[PDB]
């Protein structure tokens, strides 16, 4: 309840995130700052350096955090919005329920805008299957080997839709490469069927997880242990 208006913001930026897919450069920038000036007003405001301090460190810890994902390789991308999210909500109305919660709750570390991304990331885990219905319901049924794992992790369509859309080509049956981007490399195929690479943005996960982390908290990571 305490820092509302904050986290209203961070919200929208990250709807306005989330739905768009450049700008995404822009708008993770602007929430530190925003983040930052806004704690100096609240603490001298509220007469209480215990607000500015968490801001300060959670862009730090989160820098830390986001540039380590950067090169460990994995993170690629995204960990950028969740270090800006971390210097103006960080800590959140929330209900922890582990041993770890007790500790990603404390003074400095930014807790929610942590937890957004570690319950985000659970979400994540859905989406394969996410795609597999949108693929049945599509009507599109697998011929060959590797179709059963694109079924997962690829939509199929026609290359007339498939150009349309102007999509990444990820293959023809079992010509498949799960991991395409010569652009939209050679899209060279009659006006038949083609496997192809989703939009489905992590972006989305992480703000579905932004809204739910304060209803949810910490029992995700509970019951998954």
């Amino acid at each position: 309840s305490g820092s509302m208006i904050e986290y209203i913001i961070g919200a929208l930026g990250l709807i306005i995130a989330s739905v768009q897919d450049e700008i995404e450069d822009y708008i993770w920038i602007f929430l530190a700052v925003f983040g930052v000036l806004f704690a100096i007003y609240s603490s001298i405001t509220l007469l209480d350096y215990s607000i500015l301090i968490n801001s300060i460190s959670g862009f730090v810890i989160c820098f830390i955090l986001g540039y380590m994902m950067f090169l460990s390789g994995i993170g690629g991308g995204d960990g950028k919005m969740l270090i800006g999210l971390g210097a103006l909500v960080p800590k959140f109305q929330m209900p922890i329920y582990t041993s770890l919660g007790t500790l990603l709750n404390l003074n400095y570390v930014p807790t929610f805008p942590i937890m957004v991304f570690i319950n985000g990331i659970f979400f994540m885990v859905f989406l394969p299957f996410v795609i597999l219905f949108r693929n049945i319901l599509n009507g599109a049924r697998p011929k060959t080997g590797k179709e059963f794992i694109l079924m997962f992790f690829g939509e199929k369509m026609k290359v007339n839709v498939a150009k349309e859309q102007k999509r990444l080509i990820m293959g023809q049956n079992d010509k498949i490469n799960f991991f395409p981007a010569d652009e939209d490399f050679s899209k060279y195929s009659n006006n038949e069927e083609i496997w192809v690479t989703p939009q489905i943005p992590l972006i989305i996960p992480i703000t579905l997880s932004y809204l739910v982390t304060p209803i949810i908290g910490d029992r995700i990571l509970d019951f998954l242990i």
